[PDB]
C-alpha cells in the first residue's frame, strides 16, 4: 500500500464531500479511492436531477428575496455594468482601485451594489413615505489580491434603510433575523461600522450612516446597510472547505465535481 | 393653448403608461398634464411599494424557473465573464464580434448562454440518465447596431435538451406550453431553425440539432434549444413602448419613471 501522492490526494479532494466520512490514509488504492467517489458523486447529481433542480446559488437568492420583500424592502435590479464616475465618486481615485474590471473607457463591472441603491435612494425619496427601505442581489466583480475566500465573480446582497429607525439596534436586530432564519451562526463585531462574521470568515460588511459624502449622492437623511456574499453564506450553510465550491461555476453544481 | 414642444411631448411620453387613457393635444398646458402624470406615476410607486414590492425582472425569472424545474429541467447558474475561445470556438473570429465587450485578453462578457450550457452538457452526460435536460437564466452582453428592440445588457433563458425526444415537434410543444403559461400571444416561423415572433418582434430564435460545431463541445448526441429574452418578453406582457422600460435601469422601477 504506497502512500498516497500529493496530486492523488487533491484529486479525491475535488470529489470529497463533507459528509462523506472517509479518511484517505487507509490502506486502499487510489483508483479505487477514486472510484468510490464517482460512484457517490454520480449518484449525488441524480438524486438532484430526479427530486430538487435547482441551483443552490439561484435558490439562495429566492430565499432571500423573499424574506426582505416580506419584510417591507423593495427589490431592486440595476445595472451590473456602471460608470467609473461612481466609482470614482465613491472615495476611490485611479490610485483598491487596481480590482476593478474596466470595460471601456467610461465603464467597469461593478464592484459593489452601494452606488446604484444611493441613486435608488435619492430618487425615490420624492414618491415614497419614510422610511425607505430597499434591497439587491447580484452579482459584483473584484480582481483578486487574496482568493483564498475571494471569488473574482460573486453575487452580493446589499439592503438599505433610509429616513427613521435607522439605528444600530435596528440593523443588528434585521441582520439577527435574517441569519436566523437561515439557519447560520454568527458574531457581531465591528471594523458606526460592524461586521458580520462567522469564525474568522467575514459574512457581511454593515454601516449606520450618516458618513460625510453621503451628499455626493443627494443623501441627507439618516440611513443604515448591509452587504452579505451569497457564496460566503453558501461555504457555510453547507461547510465547503473551498469557496469554488459555491460560485458560478462549470467546475461544481452545487458543490458536486462536475469532472467525473 | 399652444401646442406642445416636441421636448415637452417626450417629457411626458416618459411619465406615460399605456393604460393612462390620456391623448395630448387636448388643450391644457404642458405644467398641468406634467403634473398630473407625476402624481399618478408616485401613486403607483406607493402601491407597488404598500403591496407588491417584486421586481418584474426578479420576478420573471422566478417564474420561468418554476415552469422549467416542474417540467424536468436542471437550472444551470454558469459565470457571465467567460473565455474569448468559448466564442472563437462557437464559429466567429476576430473578424459580429464587434459586438463582444471585452474585458481582458482573454476574456469578456458573455453574449450567449450556449457555450456554457455546452459544457455543462458534455459533462453531464457521464452521470445523468438520457434525456438530459437543462436550462439558464441570466445577463448577456452585446454592443448595439440597433437599439430599437436591442439592450446592450439584457437577460436571456436558454434551454436545452440532449439524447431522445429531441424533435421539431417537441421543441414547439415546449415552447407552446411556455408562452401560453405566461400569456403571451406568438406564432412560430423559421429564418431545423425557428424563429418565435409576436408581431414583428422576435422572442426567440431555437434550433433542433445536430449542428456540425457540436464536435467542438465534445456533443454527438441529438439536442434541441431554445433562448428567449426576458425583457422582450415583458415589453410584450406589459405593452411598453420602449423595451429600456423592461431592464436593468436606474431610470425605470417596474415600468414607471423614476425621475419624478
Ligand atoms: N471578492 C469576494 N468574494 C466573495 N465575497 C465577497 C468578495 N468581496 C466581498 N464579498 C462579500 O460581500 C461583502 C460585503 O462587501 P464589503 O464588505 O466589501 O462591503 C461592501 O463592498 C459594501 N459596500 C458594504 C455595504 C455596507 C453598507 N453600505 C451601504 O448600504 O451603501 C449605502 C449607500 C446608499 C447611499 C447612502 C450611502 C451609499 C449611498 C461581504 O463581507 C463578503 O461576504
Ligand atoms: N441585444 C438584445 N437585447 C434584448 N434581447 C436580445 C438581445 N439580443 C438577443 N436578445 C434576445 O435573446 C434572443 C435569443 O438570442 P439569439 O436569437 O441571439 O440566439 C442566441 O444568441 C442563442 N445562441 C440562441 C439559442 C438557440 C439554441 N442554441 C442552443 O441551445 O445552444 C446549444 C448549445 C448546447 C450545445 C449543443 C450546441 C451548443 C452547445 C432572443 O431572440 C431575443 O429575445
Ligand atoms: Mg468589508
Ligand atoms: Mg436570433
Amino acid at each position: 500500500a504506497p502512500a498516497l501522492t500529493k496530486s492523488q490526494t487533491d484529486r479525491l479532494e475535488v470529489l470529497l464531500n463533507p459528509k462523506d466520512e472517509i479518511s484517505l490514509n487507509s490502506g486502499k488504492p487510489f483508483r479505487e479511492l477514486e472510484s468510490e467517489l464517482l460512484s457517490r458523486r454520480k449518484k449525488d447529481l441524480q438524486q438532484i436531477y430526479a427530486e430538487e433542480r435547482e441551483n443552490y446559488l439561484g435558490k439562495l437568492e429566492r430565499e432571500i428575496t423573499r424574506f426582505f420583500v416580506d419584510r417591507g424592502f423593495l427589490e431592486i435590479k440595476s445595472p451590473i455594468l456602471i460608470p467609473l464616475e461612481y466609482i470614482e465618486r465613491m472615495g476611490i481615485d485611479n490610485d483598491l482601485s487596481k480590482q476593478i474590471f474596466r470595460v471601456d473607457k467610461n465603464f467597469c463591472l461593478r464592484p459593489m451594489l452601494a452606488p446604484n441603491l444611493g441613486n435608488y435612494l435619492r430618487k425615490l425619496d420624492r414618491a415614497l413615505p419614510d422610511p425607505i427601505k430597499i434591497f439587491e442581489i447580484g452579482p459584483c466583480y473584484r480582481k483578486e489580491s487574496d482568493g483564498k475566500e475571494h471569488l473574482e465573480e460573486f453575487t452580493m446582497l446589499n439592503f438599505c434603510q433610509m429616513g427613521s429607525g435607522c439605528t444600530r439596534e435596528n440593523l443588528e436586530s434585521i441582520i439577527t433575523d435574517f441569519l436566523n432564519h437561515l439557519g447560520i451562526d454568527f458574531k457581531i463585531v465591528g471594523d458606526d461600522t460592524l461586521d458580520v462574521m462567522h469564525g474568522d470568515l467575514e459574512l457581511s460588511s454593515a454601516v449606520v450612516g450618516p458618513r460625510p459624502l453621503d451628499r455626493e449622492w443627494g443623501i441627507d437623511k439618516p440611513w443604515i446597510g448591509a452587504g452579505f456574499g451569497l457564496e460566503r453564506l453558501l461555504k457555510v450553510k453547507h461547510d465547503f472547505k473551498n469557496i469554488k465550491r459555491a460560485a458560478r461555476s462549470e467546475s461544481y453544481y452545487n458543490g458536486i465535481s462536475t469532472n467525473l
